[PDB]
């Protein structure tokens, strides 16, 4: 038997975070569950009753949607504007919020990442609930959620890069190898993309469940993961042979995560079995 939301929510006001987080990683709720649009909501929060409405007329002039293509402020990945399963209304909703967020948070000056999440919530909750959920993850103080400048991007970046040097040595000292004077700068910039643009929904959506309690770090292990995978696969294997990757390691491993040969459990299971990984190590 599966745990249920009314459970996790006197767990969390109870304040046992530890055994949330547990559950969180541990109970795989299929994709049709009807417990995310109660689930996600809370675990967003943790870290105005109309709100979002006013900031939608004060910017658009009214309530209404609009049919017409909306334009999407600069901080925005044009190229990454992810919609996975979303309707046209679906994807001019995420349009709207993330125009909203814009012009409440006019500090987000650069944020990829954004979009594919507001995709991603608006396929289990309402347009105002995924607001609400991006607003708390934004403006949370003390964990990581969503990078907002262009430094704090390129900063963690670098830091995976660096985490990823010791923790996927063998992965990495691979691609050194079969693609000598490559800067692995050039692939680690976009690590998010394996995941956010890889992985199947299915795996997306188990990930976000423990993302959306406990940050960015959830993200970073499953980067770790991936990577061990790709060279595991590289050693024996169809069309990841060095001759056929060589030429572009970086959409290598984006082809290989949309045919990721392992469960959103198995993956999972592997991100959380890494040691060593403490908050103020990453820090360092
Ligand atoms: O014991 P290990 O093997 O070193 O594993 C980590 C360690 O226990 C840290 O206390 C903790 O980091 P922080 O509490 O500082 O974030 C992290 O929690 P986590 O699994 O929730 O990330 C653990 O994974």
């Amino acid at each position: 038997a599966l745990r249920s939301y009314t459970e996790i929510q006197q767990l969390l006001q109870q304040g046992k975070k530890r055994d949330v987080k547990n559950i969180l990683r541990e109970n795989s709720w299929p994709i049709n569950s009807p417990i995310r649009a109660q689930l996600w909501p809370m675990l967003c929060g943790q870290h105005l009753d109309g709100f979002y409405w006013e900031m939608v007329h004060q910017v658009f002039g009214t309530t209404e949607l609009s049919e017409k293509p909306i334009m999407l402020p600069a901080f925005v990945d044009a190229t990454h504007c992810l919609p996975y399963h979303l309707t046209s209304t679906g994807r001019a909703v995420a349009d709207r919020i993330v125009n909203v967020l814009g012009y409440d948070c006019p500090d987000i000056t650069y944020s990829p990442v954004l979009y594919p999440i507001t995709s991603i919530l608006l396929h289990f909750m309402s347009e105002e609930e995924a607001y609400i959920c991006l607003a708390g993850l934004v403006g949370s103080k003390e964990k990581v959620f969503i990078n907002q400048t262009k430094l704090q991007h390129e900063v963690t970046w670098k830091t995976v890069m660096q985490i990823a040097k010791k923790h996927t040595k063998s992965a990495t000292s691979y691609f050194q190898r079969i693609c000598p004077g490559l800067k692995l700068e050039r692939i680690f910039m976009d690590w998010c993309w394996w995941i956010l643009a890889g992985l199947p929904f299915q795996h997306l959506v188990r990930i976000m469940d423990c993302y959306f309690h406990e940050g960015i770090k959830v993200l970073y292990r499953v980067a770790l993961v991936i990577l061990n995978l790709f060279h595991k696969e590289c050693q024996s294997n169809n069309e990841w042979s060095p001759d056929n990757i060589k030429n572009d390691i970086g959409n290598a491993l984006i082809k290989f995560c949309k045919k990721i040969p392992v469960s959103p459990a198995k993956l999972l299971h592997a991100a959380f079995s890494i040691r060593g990984l403490s908050t103020q190590y990453i820090s360092r």
